This record gives C-alpha cells, structure tokens and sequence, in this order.
C-alpha cells in the first residue's frame, strides 16, 4: 500500500522517514524496495536512462576530507588534451547514451581562464549533440551562464549533507550557501540540477533526515545518494561507519519522496552487480558508465584494485535485459530537460 499511497500524492512525514530509515530486517527491507519499485514503475515503467561519465581532469584545488583527489593527496593526476577528448567522443557516438557527464576536480587550469571550460563544453556538444551534464565544482555564475549557451543541460553540484556540523568537516573551506546559490542560479539560466548526499560518512538517522529535507527545498531534477568509500591518503582513510544507513534504503526513500525524479544507480560504488541492487531499490538512471575501453577514472573507484573493470554500456544493457529492463527512448529523457 505504501507505493500506492505515494503514487496518489502521499507525502512522507518525519516519523515515516525515521521508521523507513531504521529498517533492519530482510523482510522489511524487501517491502521498502518493492514499494519504491512500484512508484518507479508507475512513472518510468521498465525503462532506464544511461549516463556516460567523462572525468576529463583529475586536478583539484579543494581539500575535501573524503575525496581521493583532494589537493593534499600526492597522486597520479591527468588532464585530457583536446585530441583525447575528441577521440573519447568518437567512441560514444551512437552508443546508446542519453546524456554525458563532463566532470573535473576544481582544476586551476580551467579556473584560471574559464573560457577554456566553456570551449570544452562547446566542442563536446558539437561532437555529440547529446544532453550534457557538467560537474565542474563551484564555477562562477558567469561561467555557468556561458556554458548553458554552449549546450550544457544539467549541473551536478552535490551538497553531500545539509547538516552544517558535518558539512564543514567534509567540504573543508567551502561555503555551504555557495553551492546552494550556484544551483539556484543555474536553474534560473535553464539548467536542470542534480543534488546529492553521502551516506556512511558519520551521518546518523537525524542527519540524514536533515539532508533529505534540505535536498527537497530546492526542487532538484535529479537526487542521489552515494555510499562513502574511504580512500587512501585522505583524512578519512581509516573511517568505519557504525550505521545501518545503507545507500539502498536511502534510494528507496528518495523514490518515495521524489517519485517523478531521476535517481541514479552508480557503477562507481559496487559496479554492475551493485547497479542491479540500486535499480531494484528504485533508481532509474545508470551512471558512472565509462566510454568503451577508457583508462578514464571514476571518483570513488570501487574497482581500483581489479585487473579488469566492467564499466561499459554494452555490459550494462546486457544486465538490464536479464533484469527485464530496457533503455528509455531519447524523447522521454529530453522531456525532463
Ligand atoms: C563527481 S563530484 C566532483 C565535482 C567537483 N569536483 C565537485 O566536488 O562538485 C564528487 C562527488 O563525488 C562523490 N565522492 C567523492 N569522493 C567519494 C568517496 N570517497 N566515496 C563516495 N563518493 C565520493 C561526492 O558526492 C562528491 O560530490
Ligand atoms: C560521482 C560521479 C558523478 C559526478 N557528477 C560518477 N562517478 C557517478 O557516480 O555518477
Ligand atoms: S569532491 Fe570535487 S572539490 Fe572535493 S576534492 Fe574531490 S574533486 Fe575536489
């Protein structure tokens, strides 16, 4: 009945969030996943959207405590040349993606002269013609406006948490309202916006509710949750979370809270097997799919130690077929834009 109630317009209360978020039993969790699939199937059927991830520069000037690419970490870093971007684009044409996500750290090269980023968006839009999600960090409003004019469609700029006590330990040195304000500015210029929270990073149930309610206030087009994977060389490298607040539970709660929105199943956390679990918890778009071949990186990189990664669209679509799901039509995706 819970899925039916939501389909009809029921708004989950804070008591409902507490109850859903504290579910621990196999049967309870299966009833929560089933409810979220009812809601997702009502609005999306068995059709799934596919987003390619192009991490085009792994340089960052910021010092996030959770992220492998924080500026204090002495690691391998790359910055794709124009020729490498064009070669990557050639491998994506006609592959079946609905959108491409052009992501970078806050790379000083692109921040010193943001016309270099605007030209990168123009080249990719000219090559692919597809909807483009940008994840450039907190770029200034003038650059956001120029990138919109070159064909950027989505801005992904995740808040991580709306619990202020936690945000300042995670996004060290970054304004809390700066990110909120940039998503608002981008919506005014016509972008769709994705917000996101991290779980497994010391958020308890109350912190998670504050973050779910914080995400809803701004009317995002896409909402996500990622499991924190502690990374080598960061301040949080040893962190162990003592919580039941799994990404799958929160995906189902997001579907019940944002029934009509996009919610990702990311390959970056648990790969294709993890994708199955996330789609069965209510997700409707598969992200962190890499270009065919590709030495390109994800962000959490659950598969950093594997001799062979399984991140390509053809493996994703094969697994959706096994699940009884199918890629969506492009026009259905464009309807969200
Ligand atoms: C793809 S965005 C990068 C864009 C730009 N640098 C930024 O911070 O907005 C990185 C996000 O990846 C996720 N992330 C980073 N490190 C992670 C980790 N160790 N585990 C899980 N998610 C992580 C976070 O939600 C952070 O918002
Ligand atoms: C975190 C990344 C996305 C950033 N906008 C990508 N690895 C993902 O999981 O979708
Ligand atoms: S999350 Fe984004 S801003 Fe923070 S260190 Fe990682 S790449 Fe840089």
């Amino acid at each position: 009945s819970l899925g039916d109630k939501v389909i009809e317009g029921y708004q989950l209360t804070d008591n409902d969030l507490r109850t859903l978020l504290s579910l621990e039993s196999k049967e309870g969790l299966e009833r929560l996943y089933s409810a979220a699939r009812k809601v997702r199937d009502h609005y999306f059927g068995n059709r799934v959207f596919l987003n390619c991830f192009i991490y085009f520069s792994t340089y960052c000037k910021n010092q996030c405590s959770f992220c492998y690419y924080n500026c204090r970490n002495e690691i391998n870093r790359y910055r794709l040349t124009m020729e490498e971007i064009k070669e990557t684009c050639k491998t994506l044409k006609g592959a079946g993606f609905h959108m491409v996500d052009l992501t970078m750290g806050e790379d000083p090269y692109y921040y010193e002269d943001p016309n270099r980023f605007v030209e990168l968006v123009q080249i990719v839009k000219e090559e692919l013609g597809l909807p483009i999600m940008i994840s450039p960090g907190l770029m200034d409003n003038a650059t956001l406006l120029k990138a919109r004019e070159k064909g950027a469609n989505f801005l992904a700029l995740y808040q991580e948490t709306y619990d202020t006590e936690l945000y300042r330990k995670l996004r060290v040195g970054q304004s809390f309202d700066g990110r909120v304000n940039a998503r608002r500015f981008a919506k005014q210029q016509g972008y769709c916006v994705e917000d996101g929270i991290l779980t497994g990073v010391g958020n308890d149930i109350e912190s998670t509710i504050l973050s779910l309610r914080g995400m809803s206030t701004n009317d995002p087009d896409m909402v996500r949750v990622m499991t924190f994977l502690p990374q080598e060389g960061t301040p949080l490298e040893g962190f162990r979370d003592k919580s039941n607040l799994s990404e799958l539970k929160i995906i189902s709660v997001l579907r019940l809270m944002f029934p009509k929105r996009l919610i990702p199943a990311s390959l970056d956390l648990e790969g294709i097997d993890g994708m199955v679990l996330r789609l069965n918890a209510g997700a409707n778009i598969v992200t962190s799919i890499l270009p065919p071949d590709s030495q390109l990186e994800g962000v959490a990189n659950y598969d950093r130690d594997l001799e062979e990664r399984d991140r390509d669209i053809k493996s994703v679509v094969r697994r959706l077929e096994i699940m009884g799901m199918k890629p969506a039509r492009q026009a259905d995706f464009e309807a969200v834009l």
